[PDB]
């Protein structure tokens, strides 16, 4: 699970 940047 690659987690997202905001
Ligand atoms: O989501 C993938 C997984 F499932 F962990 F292998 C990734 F390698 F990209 F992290
Ligand atoms: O999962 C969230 C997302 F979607 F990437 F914004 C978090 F901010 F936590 F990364
Ligand atoms: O935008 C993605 C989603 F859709 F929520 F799965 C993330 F995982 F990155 F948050
Ligand atoms: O990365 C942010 C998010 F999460 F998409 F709202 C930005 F506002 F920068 F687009």
């Amino acid at each position: 699970f690659v987690g997202g940047v905001v």
